[PDB]
């Protein structure tokens, strides 16, 4: 009669929280998707001996299409859990999954885990001073978005800093790279010409959030445009001005040059 | 030799990732403070079992004072935890003390957590809409903060919604509801008058996140204003322009008035 939403955090096989592994082994049945993102530091087999439980894999049609006619029948007469890579309920459309419970007549409840969303305050950026998020998508035949491109004009033309995700092609196990979202916003640079996004554009690369030891870069794209950020995921935020605090942690930290103290403060 | 920045999570001590929970287990020394956050369902006392070592308890003197006298001399010649609630770096100005700990030449890691930043997916309000954030202030004597008041204009103005950190005074034992907050900002209404904020204004309230059962509810300030939310932490967000899924959620799961599920594109 319960369905569990339990997160697996960041990176690997122990960023489940307490909490979530423990209601996790007491489930009669644990399903979990990997198309919204994967855990590039564990495997679903490593995933599966910590929890102790076989682990049934859901596909993005499984979850949008058919969550009710897949989990929630099960979720009636047992306790089920969804397991999803970070927070539950941050992909934009998990959170209507808890209407299709509440439509059968199931209980459903949340066990949080690390996002990337809070991770990022690892960067050394005020958790406050990010605006409105987005995700570089790759041009495709006759389609080139550039919607992201957009976010960052407005957020950082009031001083504030765009998260971006980038592109994932789950199945295909294939994702976009900062070296390659780089390359994306100078080409929409080059259309738009709104001097948004340019060789001399201060950027951070955030890299394995979650892992003992992540990849934390800052500097301009200029010099970090072809620079080995290591294996994905990667994810690329655009800040807006910096407090002398975040631009002292970014050079510290995070490698950024000295300029950044006089140049983005 | 080694400083570890270890996150607790939203609510009580299973919040802990399983990470921070074996490296905080193995740890020779552990600090921990709480006065940047509640964890409403845990005690020292169950913390402290849980990692099975002596918690020294820090106050924002000690550590924004103090933290290299207290803390970092032992980093250099053991292994050191330094644990506060939700994500350690979320609202707080600890990443600076990562600078700190470099120029004692003390190597630091951060363990991530649940943090309320990302939280609010369980609002069921789409996190990438969020904007800039900003932090409910207690008025002191003639002293009345209002920025986060225009905080919430530009985010509104943009159709993106605002987390509201609400405030706290943890040696008054002092947790900011989310109804005083309703309160301040109707006084900061009367006195800009902007049509930002009023009886009218639909509102969402997360009270104990990270518990099985928070509190989450929206509506009209007119009607949740002197609703009781039941006991802190609370968190206040002030919606921005609602996709329809957004606004069946609220509806469904934060029981707001059926009348919301109209949306004015
Ligand atoms: N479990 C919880 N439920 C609701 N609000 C919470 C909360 N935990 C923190 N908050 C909110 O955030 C404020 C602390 S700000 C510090 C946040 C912390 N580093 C984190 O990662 O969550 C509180 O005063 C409250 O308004
Ligand atoms: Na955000």
């Amino acid at each position: 009669m319960v369905l569990y939403f339990i997160g697996l955090g960041l990176y690997d096989e122990r960023d489940i929280t307490v909490k979530g592994l423990e209601i996790a082994k007491k489930c009669d049945y644990v399903f979990a998707e990997f198309y919204t993102s994967l855990m590039a530091g564990t495997t679903l087999g490593r995933i599966q001996k910590l929890i102790g439980k076989e682990i049934r894999v859901l596909s993005r049609e499984d979850v949008e299409l058919n969550f009710e006619n897949i989990v929630l029948p099960l979720a009636k007469e047992n306790d089920v859990a969804f397991l999803t890579p970070g927070d539950p309920l941050v992909a934009t459309t998990h959170a209507e999954l808890r209407i299709r419970a509440k439509r059968a007549g199931v209980e459903s409840y949340v066990i949080h885990a690390p996002s990337i969303y809070s991770a990022v305050g690892i960067t050394g950026l005020h958790i406050y001073k990010f605006g409105k998020s987005a995700t570089v998508a790759y041009p495709e035949g006759n389609w080139f978005p550039t919607s992201y491109y957009d976010v960052i004009k407005e957020n950082a033309e009031r001083g504030l800093h765009t998260l971006l995700f980038l592109d994932i092609k789950a199945e295909k196990r294939m994702y976009m790279t900062a070296n390659e979202a780089m390359e994306l916003l100078l080409k929409v640079e080059d259309m738009k010409k709104g001097g948004v996004f340019t060789d001399d554009t201060l950027v951070v690369v955030l890299a394995r959030a979650g892992s003992l030891n992540p990849t934390i870069r800052a500097g301009y794209v200029k010099d970090l445009i072809r620079e080995d950020f290591g294996d994905p995921p990667h994810i690329l935020i655009v800040p807006g001005k910096l407090h002398i605090v975040e631009a002292e942690y970014l050079v510290e930290i995070a490698g950024a040059p000295r300029e950044i103290l006089h140049v983005n403060v």
